[PDB]
DNA sequence: AACAGAGTGCGACAC
DNA sequence: GTGTCGCACTCTG
């Protein structure tokens, strides 16, 4: 199974894709630049442009052929099937077929559109039936040149395979046989060999990931920075109708060069196999994959893609359906497929990257709220760091989070070894955290076209910070700073100022080039510049940071006569 | 009428940039491969030799199917309307003005007719990875969505010319966008973490011709490209040329034009501008053709919009190129009081200061209230204190071995800088604020007087380190700023970042000499 | 016995 | 003191 056909043009060799939807064979423009056009016809593209028809001879699979071609936007050949009536690809048969008709039916009934709009929806999914995952372990075929992932200078030491869990050996076995049939795996001896280590899932199945740490040591990390879960969450748009589309087995769609394949080798039940697409557990497999998908969809407005999960939102369902179809088409020509089960399209609210995007705003999921009620008091340091780490996820949703978490954070230094000094008063602290997070509010998004309002204030012990959009009533996020020992000795103004400094470090990124406005209990900034030196208790290096903000043009300050306290 | 362009090549599973020269029928390729048959643009054919650089020369006789086309970007500037403006702005005699128009039109290949158009120097490419330890890759935050299509069009244009290519690198530099005056945005590359790992490298008729994006005309070697990488729309983009914001890119840029024009006397280039002056209009036009020819042959392109010529007045280095201390008397006690503070530094290095300064103290005390009476004799006793300080009073000569300390400050209408040597100063400075500068904020006033104090500083330094002392604070914070709070900077602080990234000069704030109300200099 | 990003705090050592 | 940079844990795909 090639699923890409060797095509030879002008004594050169490209790849030809057999497109049923191709009314005409296209061809890269570099080959038609010397030929004479024979006709002009409107040609269907993603963005129906009028192209010119040619007459060219070439050969596919080695057999001479010839017909009417046209210029292609890509470096590969789109093939009208009528141009090669002798060739016919066979269908696709793996192990377990999925209930794709059930996936569609489920996805429509959950859709928040009307019955007339629901019909428009139902037609669209039956139309792109070729786009949805139809078998277990079905992989797409990305039409990009293969990656050379073996960018190393020193060779890695081969690993002896260690123990595979017996409970996983049937699950991997089907995957390997399913991946072998689609050409993803190849039986091949190799210099390198790495251990296959399945990771569990909530369902009885198991994942194909491998201990690639030895290989990872000899390969440099790709420096691209295209995963920012917070930046997406804080900057996505939240109109009426929202939807998420989950790519399926995205790694296994990116081809890797043959010379780069040996580094992926692993041993399974006696024989040594070699990956052909980006394997899982490899250090550059994320950065390479997520680069391609985020590059593909950049021009789709209002979109947000995290690795293989795609969110967007519009106000009217009519536009949502147009953009949705545009997305499906871009994925299909690219060679990607979509898991319909993992995705949900058209709802007043949907959960994205661990938060629920309700019609009112970004909030904590019910699934998370159950996660935190169901914790017991910790017994070891690792347990303390897990309860702390889970709590930390929700930090932005309560005005004074950094207070109630401090008594728990302090317990890890006083603890010696893994044993910890938990008290009845300590458990009480744990309960207060959960109740505030239980009753925690709903968070706003960042208006990328409006100034950033940052309202700050401080008490003798800690300093509080809330962010808003100019005139916005619900905050984007909460923050607060516990004054350390050295900060406590500061004058009340210097406490306000070290609170402001810790805000602006964050608020500079939050503005996205917009202006910034500061509301504070400080009457005038100019009197602060001339505060007597025998009055300022903090060091001079802390006062150059604070005074520098008065010189930044992107920020102005304001006095707000609201909520003083001490 | 835009000019020709290069073509992508690839030989033996190796990606390379390729260039077309009409002359040679012998292609040449880097020798490292040759321990014949290869593809260019996708089509493949076979007669080569070795090349001087990592670049490839193609034989045009080898690829008949390829006929180059005029250069096409996204936005075409009105080249003729720029040409007529420089004609109409030329305060020169009319028949000569028409003759210059004829010369300007003759070189439609030197001017830029395309937004974000780049040139190309046939110089050997620059090895800019001259550090020893690699910079730590840097993280990136989400970009303002309104800023993306502006930057995307700029990147799309740079990709089509081959300036930017999509390549994965080990390193990564942040990118932050900033508003332009119009509705578009501008891309900034925050190369500080990169910069810290690499070693640092007049008459009647006047004119200023300004090269356009000269940085992007300098090829950089292939093994030095990885360090320039930034991540746009989730893919890493690598520069094939000197990037804006790199350390040694301004130095390597202007060092090329001064040597291009080394044989022409009287030139004065600064970063991106070119300065020439002549006695007549006949000589002025003869040098234009001489200078324009060198630029074309080398490979730059100049923007007619940003240039000015044949004017009795031009601007250059922030000043006015015209044709070919002291104060004003005080009115209230506040003016006189800020005078005493100005010269309070001099009590240390001047022997007879107490007696000269005694007039001032007596006037402040005798006249109660805010209404001061200052006799016309007091005005003359300041006339001596000015002239006494500048002439020769305890002024040490510049020591070429020691670093230079410069303390600057400004009044509302005038600016006052001074220079020491790591017991008394070297020399003094004075700037009167123009009508545009007079409307600035006191910070902005105190800021132009630093630029000007720094042009003389780099002159009087003779290469030594520099220490700047001003009432500007964020200068010193920007100098040493901890990396958790590094972040992005506002437009004004970028130009001074270029000065700041210099490991030789250091900025300080000392809090001395306030003078909010000092009467201006004499007219 | 896997990967990458985001986030947080702690903590030994630097200066 | 302020500051680096490695570690721990959590979340996301």
């Amino acid at each position: 199974p090639l699923l890409q056909l060797p095509v030879e043009v002008k004594k050169t060799e490209l790849n030809g894709f057999w497109d049923t939807g191709a009314q005409i064979t296209c061809i890269p423009e570099a080959f038609l630049k010397e030929e004479i056009p024979i006709g002009e016809a409107q040609i269907k593209t993603l963005h129906t442009k009028l192209q010119s028809v040619y007459y060219l001879k070439f050969k596919v699979l080695g057999r001479k052929v010839e017909a009417e071609v046209t210029t292609s936007p890509f470096d590969y050949v789109i093939i009208s099937p009528s141009d090669i009536p002798w060739y016919k690809p066979q269908p696709l048969e793996l192990t377990v077929k999925l209930p794709v008709q059930d996936f569609k039916k489920e996805l429509i009934n959950k859709a928040n559109i009307n019955n007339e709009e629901k019909k428009q929806l139902a037609k669209l999914l039956d139309k792109y039936d070729v786009l949805w995952q139809q078998w277990e372990n079905q992989v797409g075929h990305r039409k990009i040149p293969p990656h050379n992932i073996a960018t190393g200078t020193v060779a890695p030491r081969p690993q002896r395979q260690y123990h595979i869990n017996t409970k996983a050996k049937p699950s991997i076995q089907q995957v390997i046989d399913d991946l072998l049939k689609q050409g993803v795996l190849i039986k091949q001896t190799s210099v390198m060999n790495t251990p296959i280590y399945p990771v569990p899932k909530p369902d009885g199945k198991w994942r194909m990931v491998l201990d690639y740490r030895a290989v990872n040591k000899t390969v440099p990390l790709i420096g691209a920075q295209n995963q920012h879960s917070l930046g997406i969450l804080t900057n996505l748009v939240r109109q009426k109708y929202k939807s998420t589309i989950d790519l399926s087995n995205g790694f296994w769609a990116h081809p890797i060069t043959k010379d780069s394949q040996w580094i992926t080798a692993f041993t399974w039940e006696g024989k040594q196999h070699v990956w052909t697409r980006l394997p899982q557990g490899f250090l550059n497999s994320p950065a390479l994959f997520t680069a391609d998908v985020v590059d593909l969809l950049k021009n789709i407005p209002g979109i947000s893609v995290y690795v293989d999960d795609i969110y967007f939102s519009t106000e009217t369902v009519s536009e949502h359906l147009k953009i949705l179809e545009k997305v499906f088409k871009i994925l299909l020509e690219a060679g990607y497929i979509v898991s319909l089960k993992k995705s949900a399209l058209l709802r007043y609210e949907v959960t994205f990257l661990g938060f629920s995007i309700t019609q009112t705003g970004r909030g904590l999921t019910s699934e998370f709220k159950d996660k935190i009620q169901n914790i017991t008091s910790p017994r070891t340091l690792k347990e303390l760091q897990s309860i702390l780490g889970l709590f930390n996820f929700a930090r932005n949703f309560v005005p004074n989070f950094s207070e109630i978490i401090k008594p728990l954070y302090s317990l890890i230094s006083t603890a010696e070894g893994n044993n910890i000094k938990w008290t009845s008063e300590h458990t009480r602290y744990l309960e207060e955290i959960v109740s505030a997070l239980n009753h925690a509010g709903n968070l706003e998004q960042r208006d990328n076209e409006s100034p950033l309002v940052v309202k700050l204030n401080a008490s003798p012990k800690t300093g509080y910070i809330r962010y808003y959009n100019k005139g916005g009533q619900k905050p984007i996020a909460y923050a607060s700073h516990v004054f350390t020992n050295t900060e406590l000795k500061f004058t009340p103004l210097e406490k306000l100022l070290v609170t402001m400094h810790k805000a602006l470090i964050k608020a500079i990124d939050l503005a996205l080039g917009q202006p910034i406005e500061v509301y504070s209990p400080i009457i005038s900034m100019q009197k602060l510049q001339k505060t007597p030196l025998p009055e300022r208790k903090a060091l001079s290096t802390r006062w150059i940071t604070w005074l520098s903000y008065l010189e930044d043009p992107r920020i102005t300050f304001y006095y707000d006569k609201t909520l003083p306290d001490l």
